[PDB]
């Protein structure tokens, strides 16, 4: 009776998103879909117990099975070490997974007709390609305890030369220092996936850098995009009446803010992290955004919610208080992962189910059933009352109700 | 030129901002104000001729005279080198000047009551304190030509063992790499200026970092702020019913976007640079923002417009075509610096002129005389007609008349 879904790597998360994750599988996915499921618990406690090995195992599973769907996870700092009694301050599971997989994370809002934006002009989608490799997420940082010299050096593999650059000589007191890097091959994959996304969408492409400040580091990104564009993409762009343009990041954020949308924005790793949260909130909620890592092999993807574990909501959950937390981004992690699974396997029954769940989610909200974040978009936050929204479970229950109806109607249809 | 100004350091800029700079001195400052003016031309041509020495001379003059006002400048990349036939790809003069002076750059929108924002909720100001030192603006970046190890090393002054960390081992092909740093004393001054700004305006303070990712680097910023808050400002904040909170930068930008405004935002160098343009545009124009570098001495100040040289408009100016470019940010560089010069000198006349020019600028726009960007805020750009806006000359002229009127009517 259930759809045969194939192999999926599932990564369990923390706090409020872990609660939603279990409700998605129980209500939305498992009743209709049977999966060969490789489950990795990335909850903070299991990562601590495995010395973060479960995270690297999960990344290797995604390479093997080509599809993974990830819940948001805690990245610990000193406060989390004290809260959970951790052995170490573990690195972000996302940093580890993206470092191993590589590629570009494409992030885009999920639009409902009845939800007012915070930014008046965006009538079309903004799609951020976020380079998923290197920079601050692979970096090496340390505290400078006192006076002394920090240098960064490059030694070729043959060991026949050494280049030493002075970072800073600390004359009095200490500070911080860090190295970071990126790679030409990853930059080229990032460029290709950006131009290909623009052509698939019929939309212009913009790349943002600081190249006036980092002339070598950011100038490399700019050069590689320009060279790949001129050689391989430019005739196809003009044929679709679109263009590619590099801008300084600050000009770019101002242009995007005042634009009508409808463009692809290639972002360096850190910029794509921050701006995608600004963009998601600007369209009205961090809970309404898709995030899909498209790996360079053209086969493997990892779908996820780009927002965090929603700690403040989890604290209320721990007290038995009602929570209204937006599940949509977490649900679209599953739908986007299953859609790609169905595409790899040419599974029409699964491809239909994935799209059906996405339509149900939008239709439910557009019919007036929503969590508190979205009711705050329509009214003001100060004007919202309990009767204006559903709690987290009521909303999942409504979605489950409407999903059963949509799948029932499909079975009764002639198309079937 | 009756009012005695005192000593101000003037830095001349490039392209469209240069054209507006002279219009401000001619029509706005010079007729009413006599200045001891130490002028350095930071135009890209003079920087190339002096091997960027004029920039260092200018920074030194600000330390001497405590007050400086800067016009936007070109920071050259490969296209600018070829465009201007430059000797070197010179560093940004703002990087050079800020590195020498230090401190926190405070940026805030200039609000006219008739101008709609792009962001629905911001009914109260957002003030970004931007750390002006270190990080990407003091960094060392280079191309990695081929496979090999990039390492970062710390050699202490006490002769104890040198420490070496592997950044990356490039196994296939090359790439890019960079070192960057910050210093505890600069971070401490950045913290103090942020707490003091919040107490003087009466608003809560947020610091944004990535400390979950950069645990040492950004953790140091977070730890320094928290220690200074707990030991120094905390009871003062509580008595004013405000607070200080650290947030991850992701959370902070989202919170900022959906808020009502009304907070101080402490930003690391790079974040303050980018978010200040996002915020300025969100209130509706890059032309309406003040930017003042507040130096750690509590004395010296450098006022500037935070936006660039507006190359696109300048290309139209070069072709003889009509332009409408918003001068207000450039005007507020003069008024903010002259107001500071007046507080140092206890000059009631100069301080009155400084405020009056700012009043005239806002009153002129609130009466319906504005450049094209502001008219676009009200009607949307596709609906802006020629009758809705003034060109750059006409706008500077209307401000000159209103300034003349406001000073004449005040002389009575
Ligand atoms: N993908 C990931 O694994 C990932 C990404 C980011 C952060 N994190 C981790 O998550 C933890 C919490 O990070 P944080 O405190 O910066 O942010 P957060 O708790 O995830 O979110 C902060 C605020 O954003 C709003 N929000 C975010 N998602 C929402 C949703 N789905 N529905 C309704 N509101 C939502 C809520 O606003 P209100 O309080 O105003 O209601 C929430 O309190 C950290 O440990 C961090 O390391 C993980
Ligand atoms: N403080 C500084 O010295 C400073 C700061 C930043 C950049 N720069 C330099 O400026 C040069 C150009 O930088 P860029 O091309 O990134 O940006 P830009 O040319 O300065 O500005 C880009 C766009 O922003 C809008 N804009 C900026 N200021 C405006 C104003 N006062 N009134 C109306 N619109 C305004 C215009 O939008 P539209 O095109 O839509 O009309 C303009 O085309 C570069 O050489 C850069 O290094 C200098
Ligand atoms: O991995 C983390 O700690 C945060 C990740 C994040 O903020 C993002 O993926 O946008
Ligand atoms: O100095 C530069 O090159 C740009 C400065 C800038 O963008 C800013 O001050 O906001
Ligand atoms: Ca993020
Ligand atoms: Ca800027």
């Amino acid at each position: 009776k259930k759809i045969s879904g194939g192999s999926v790597v599932e990564m369990q998360g923390d706090e409020m998103t872990r609660i939603i994750w279990e409700l998605i599988k129980e209500k939305l996915i498992f009743p209709y879909v049977e999966l060969d499921l490789h489950s990795y618990d990335l909850g903070i406690e299991n990562r601590d117990a495995t010395n973060d090995q479960v995270t690297k195992d999960a990344a290797e599973a995604i390479k093997k099975h080509n599809v993974g769907v990830k819940c948001a996870t805690i990245t610990p700092d000193e406060k989390r070490v004290e809260e959970f009694k951790l052995k170490q301050m573990w690195k972000s599971p996302n940093d580890t997974i993206r470092n191993i997989l590589g590629g570009t994370v494409f992030r885009e809002a999920i639009i409902c007709k009845n939800i007012p934006r915070l930014v008046s002009g965006w009538v079309k989608p903004i799609i951020i390609g976020r380079h998923a490799y290197g920079d601050q997420y692979r970096a090496t940082d340390f505290v400078v305890p006192g006076p002394g010299k920090v240098e960064i050096t490059y030694t070729p593999s043959d060991g026949t030369q050494k280049v030493t650059y002075l970072v800073h000589n600390f004359e009095e007191g200490g500070g911080v220092a860090m190295g970071m890097y990126n790679q030409d091959k990853s930059i080229e994959d990032f460029a290709h996936s950006s131009f290909q996304m623009a052509l698939s969408k019929g939309w212009p492409l913009y790349l943002s850098t600081k190249n006036t400040i980092l002339k070598k580091y950011d100038g490399r990104f700019k050069d590689i995009f320009q060279e790949i564009y001129d050689k391989q993409y430019k005739s196809q762009f003009e044929a679709q009446k679109i263009w590619y343009e590099h801008r300084l990041i600050d000009d770019m954020v101002a242009q995007a803010m005042k634009s009508e949308g409808g463009f692809i924005w290639a972002c360096k790793n850190y910029d794509g992290d921050v701006q995608s949260d600004s963009v998601a909130q600007g369209y009205g909620s961090l809970g309404m955004m898709t995030s899909v890592l498209v790996c360079p092999d053209g086969k493997t993807v990892e779908a996820e919610a780009a927002h965090g574990t929603v700690t403040r909501h989890y604290r209320m959950y721990q007290k038995g208080q009602e929570t209204s937390t937006n599940p949509i981004a977490s649900i679209f992690a599953w739908t986007r992962g299953l859609a790609h699974r169905a595409k790899l396997d040419n599974n029409k029954e699964l491809a239909f189910f994935a799209n059906a769940l996405e339509e149900v989610s939008i239709e439910t909200i557009e019919a007036g059933f929503m969590t508190k974040d979205l009711a705050a978009c329509i009214k003001g936050l100060p004007n919202v009352q309990r009767s204006d929204y559903l709690n987290t479970f009521e909303f999942m229950d409504k979605l489950g109700e409407n999903l059963k109806i949509k799948l029932a109607q499909a079975k009764l249809s002639l198309e079937h």
